[PDB]
């Protein structure tokens, strides 16, 4: 289509309007006194949420320039959430900040490829700075603190998940579902369990919901359907011998078998019951090993060398009973030796350092954690549906920022921590003039994160910011309780990880940005 | 699309007008002195309603944010419906006012945040409130008046329900469907019975309009159709030789079967006749161990240890006699102890707390009142189509609100109970003033739906809503009859729980809503 | 879609003219001097009735809100249609008129709920009103004055309705079809006879046209076609063997069988012949025992205990002679006791009063007066075809009319019952004031249908209407002589039915309507 090129500053301006709109828009839910923002949809109602991210997307311009500006400065408040999940907002205050500064100094006639680099040294020089400060979250009650802080400042959260992870452990899973009830509920699995229910319900041994606990019985895995493939009576009739109950694991089971396995269990010759592996063919497969090796058990290689009946009694797993639904089984426990248990373990960590990632390092340290660990599971409480939301919504926030806390520490929030090594970086200086300047302009922005906060409680900026200024380490205003002190002590935490993306990923493109001369786009 | 964004204020306002239309819109119908409101379709004939939430859906308004504030507050008016369907107009109310307030003392200039605080613990408070004025709902009178109430003062309707309740039991189903007649009309089914007719019309029994009366017959019941697989003579001989009546049930059966069944039963050979199951595989199956069970039968499994001959006549079930039509079959009363059937029953409870609840509960609770309870059906009397609408509309809603008042009660209608536990919160404080006021700002909307009720009166609302004040526990207005007194007395009951849900739906959302500092949509 | 919703007056205003534009294109129909209206057809050429319901149908305003209105109050036309096709124009009238007055006294500042209870009290209580003044329409002569007065005055009609009810009896049905002259006529069939003619044309008997006489012949029914299933001689040769000839009936019949056939009615082996059964299976199979059992013959259960051959010649059915054509069979007499008769007859009483009503009890009946009463149809006469319809169609209203004067009476027609009623109810008061208003409106209204009557007539409604109400019992004026007197003794005489219908499905709407404070419909 034709096109429409715009040069310099009509472009620029543009740009920046464009930004500003996008800006504005998440600004406004910044911080404890952050505020709320409503996305229409044409789907069902009308959507309620504090979370950066998630306005950006919505935001679209109808000006095909002002709209290119914020389609840009967008990228930041999402990749900030692809790396951890929270700060967002907070790192598309950095931009609209460097951004606006940025131009201005364009506009002072400074060659903007310099200003670039002034930045793009300024934040290399602030990130070390972070690491620097960064000092380890273990403790469950800093855990707890990072949580509440990400969510809004709700204790019940940082205190649950400090909970669950204290219980799961490091590599153990946890994640959140809505809730049934108003009150949020931390339910934790024990052991070895999946979703697969059973497809003999007549086999259901004490408990009603089809409750199946069979007392200390034989495992049993294989790689195929069992319609009239029957044949393997040697090997269930030695169970028979063994007066032990069998569990058994494949691609599935037909009545053929189910019907004369049913009367046996209930004629008292064999009590026994079966339920599908987990799911796709490589997927099921490559979970039993695990479940065999676990239980002590022999896979069946029913595509190597193996078939139906050609299997001992001794190929079996042993565990102490097992659970079972019309939709879960659970193994108490499979007799498994550790040096198996932490071998089998040991060979994930190829898995786990993978390029993949993300899906990949997800259902895999699943696994990982039921091979030994924990699995949690977070259920929100709302009466409402536009609050069932927006809470959850929050708890994974929360959810995510901890894992960073963790793996990367975590600093004064209170956008203290940006303020506190932005002075430290008052003698930075680079190549040429332009750069300083370059530099200078990124150092002033990272006054934004604290007084946005400040701003959406209708306090001054800038007189706080001073007095912040003028303090030392984690001094810091509490906008909460409209009172300075110590940021830590007040248990005001932010993962360090995530400051440091939000920076990074602010001036990765406010800088690009920034050195726009052109603009090209379709016409009206 | 490009999207339009309005922030602070102006939004506020818009979302308020839309909010406002709407509520504007389900407040005219409003208590015994409410009105209706037509809602208009080019399917047929326009609706005429006085049910709120019927009216809140139809709402759709041209400004796109004016209709977003419509779009929100219009989930309230539908959640208090799934809750305990009733109640939605008055909910509704007390968003509207909530809102109304709430804005006001943003622009007041406050947090909104913590008004939401404030707003949320009086309400936290507000309901034990209400549990602790709850009183049980348990005598027939009572129930007759929830219904009544409910019903816009129809005493022939709680009469009804409370007769209905009163027989099916407290388990025993109830429903209602389209009269043929304009008097209201009440059945209740007594003892098993289902909606299945005759396959041989011919063995029709007594009566005509296709009347079994199989007198002490065998029941018996399958997994299968009977084409040609007629084989089973033994089992039928068997009866012949009894010489008792016989009835059938399975997947179907083939004339085959029928045929020679017909002249069996004809020459005096074998009175019998069969009708099929209830209606899909796992449907059907899963309800017929019950019959059996009940009448002392087993069930043949014919996909487990059992075959079509296979089984004797003691296998059979045995009942009073059963009645049959070209629709429905009915047992008498099949002898199967009791031990069995709240057996039967007892295994009912984990289906009973379900998380399943809606559809699930449902179909469950049929068979639960069918095995041993009650099933009743009520048929809405009406001269005009228009009009069985709205009358078996509210039919409904009663029949719901009962429902609601009887696992957890009631308390002073006409509005009196909210406006009293207001008073009883007087002195409810919160962390800082903002929130103080978030409560004042509740507390002083839960007047809106006596005062709202009062208007739709035609008279002063704040005079009535003070000598309301004024008085004592349920002292309260009576608008229908237009002068004071206690509203239990004069039977004006809200089943508690509706009350509850109301103001909990209702300040769920205007609480987020009263936090919108920013709006998002698509260009006009 | 964004909607346009309306509050209060305006809304009832709107409502009301489009009421208006309906009622008033109604009531131009109404009583002898009644016109007529035109109704276009992008079909084919316009429709000129006197149907007030025709028109009602028609209607559809561009105002959504007036269409709303018409919408509704079109659903009386309608329904009174439903019940007792006629009266519609009448009824009609009456909402309009209660509509009005009610309006004006919600707009008088009345509680609506209370104008409607009033009303509706007023009605249950005009109601008995008129059981009481229904007096008996049984000899003929009444009957013709209702079909008459119907069908705008016609003798004719009234006439030859009478007569058919005279001879098809109670039971017997009556059906009007295009007759082929200008003259109206009346065909009644006498005995039994169907649909159906002869395979076999070769087979005539004696007159032409295809007119066959079997003079005493045996009757034969199957469930079954006969391409090469020719075995079936021994019962063939059986009747060959008493030398009468055969009648044979089922699902159809090949030239195999034909052909031999054919030569042998030639030969004078066997004089014979057949037609086929009804026509849908469960249609024709349910019309057959019934044939059999008149004629005293053993239908062939080809289904159940029965084969082809597999029959005696006894089995057969006896007749005095039989006559058919290329399209119709009729059987002079099957010699079948009473006992048989009134026996297939009685257990038709349950098929009769059945929840079925619209299309069940009319094909029903329909063999009903075939299995002993007559069956009559009429041929309405016209030069073209705009009148054809029209003509035909108020014959159809007389024809139901009568039908309804039979079952529930007569009352005095001009509007009078009514205006009389209404004085009887001079002291009918309800709970409290508004109630009475909104009795006394439905009063009011009352006078409706007489003084539109006068007013079609270019005179003064209210002068005749205060003569009439002078008077007492039936007095009443005579729109078409244009002078007073006995209503009866002129033979003015509404079917009591109507008049009661038509009075309650206009109030049951009206009263709704005018409840209304609301209404929401598109945008245009
Ligand atoms: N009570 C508080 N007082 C002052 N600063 C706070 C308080 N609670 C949180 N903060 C700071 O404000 C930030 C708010 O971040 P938030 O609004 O959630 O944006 P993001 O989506 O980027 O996390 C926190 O990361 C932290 O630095
Ligand atoms: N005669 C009466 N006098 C006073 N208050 C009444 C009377 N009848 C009902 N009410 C009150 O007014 C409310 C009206 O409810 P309704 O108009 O149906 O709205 P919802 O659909 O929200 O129940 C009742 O729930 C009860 O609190
Ligand atoms: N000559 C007459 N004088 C007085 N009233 C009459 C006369 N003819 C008919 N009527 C009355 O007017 C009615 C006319 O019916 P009609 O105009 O077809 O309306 P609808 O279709 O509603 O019956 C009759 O049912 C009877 O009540
Ligand atoms: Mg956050
Ligand atoms: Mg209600
Ligand atoms: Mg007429």
């Amino acid at each position: 289509a034709a096109k429409d090129v715009k040069f310099g500053n009509d472009a620029r301006v543009k740009m920046l309007r464009g930004v500003n709109v996008l800006a504005d828009a998440v600004k406004v839910t910044l911080g404890p006194k952050g505020r709320n923002v409503v996305l229409d949809k044409s789907f069902g109602a009308p959507t309620i949420t504090k979370d950066g991210v998630s306005v950006a997307r919505e935001i679209e311009l109808e000006d095909k320039f002002e709209n290119m500006g914020a389609q840009m400065v967008k990228e930041v408040a999402s990749k900030a959430n692809d790396a951890a999940g929270d700060g967002t907002t907070t790192a598309t205050v950095l931009a609209q900040a460097i951004i606006t500064e940025g131009l201005k100094a364009v506009a002072a006639g400074m060659n903007p490829m310099d200003l670039k680099r002034g930045i793009d040294k300024a934040v290399t020089a602030a990130v070390e700075e972070l690491k620097a400060l960064s000092v380890p979250c273990s403790d469950s009650k800093a855990i707890a603190q990072v949580g509440t802080i990400s969510a809004n400042s709700d204790e019940t959260v940082g205190k649950l998940i400090a909970e669950a992870m204290d219980k799961v452990g490091k590599e153990g899973v946890i994640t959140v579902e809505d809730g049934t009830g108003l009150q949020d509920e931390l339910d934790v699995v024990e052991g070895m369990q999946f979703d697969r229910g059973y497809l003999s319900p007549y086999f259901i041994n004490k408990p009603e919901t089809g409750a199946v606990e069979l007392e200390s019985p034989f495992i049993l895995l294989a790689d195929k359907k069992i319609s009239n493939i029957r044949e393997m009576l040697p090997v269930l009739e030695a169970v028979a011998k063994a007066g032990k109950p069998l569990l058994i694991i494949a691609e599935d089971v037909e009545g053929e078998a189910l019907a004369t396995l049913v009367v046996n269990t209930m004629r008292g010759i064999v009590k026994v019951a079966a339920v599908k592996a987990p799911g796709f063919g490589d997927r099921r497969k490559a979970m039993l090993q695990d479940i065999a090796t676990l239980t002590g058990g022999t896979v069946i290689s029913e595509e190597i060398g193996m078939e139906l009946e050609k299997a001992t009694l001794e190929d079996l797993g042993q565990a102490k009973r097992v659970v079972i639904n019309k939709d879960t089984t659970t193994i108490i426990d499979g007799v498994g030796e550790e040096a198996a248990i932490q071998g089998r373990v040991a060979q994930i960590r190829q898995q786990i350092e993978e390029a993949t990632s993300d899906y990949d390092r997800e259902k895999l340290q699943e696994r990982v954690a039921k091979l030994a660990g924990g699995v949690a599971v977070i259920k929100v409480g709302a009466a409402t549906e536009v609050e069932m939301k927006e809470k959850k919504a929050r708890v994974e926030d929360a959810l995510h920022a901890t894992r960073a806390a963790v793996e990367e520490g975590v600093v004064a929030g209170g956008g203290v921590a940006l303020i506190r090594v932005a002075s430290k970086l008052a003698d930075l200086r680079g190549q040429n003039e332009d750069q300083n300047v370059g530099i200078k302009v990124a150092l002033r922005a990272m006054e934004a994160p604290l007084r946005q906060i400040v701003l959406n409680c209708g306090e001054e900026p800038s007189v706080v910011a001073n007095t912040v200024k003028g303090g030392d380490g984690n001094y810091g205003y509490n906008a909460a309780t409209e009172e300075y002190g110590n940021m830590i002590d007040m248990g005001i935490l932010d993962p360090t990880k995530v400051t440091r993306s939000a920076l990074q990923y602010a001036a990765s493109v406010a800088g690009l940005m920034i050195t726009t001369e052109c603009m090209v786009t379709d016409l009206p």
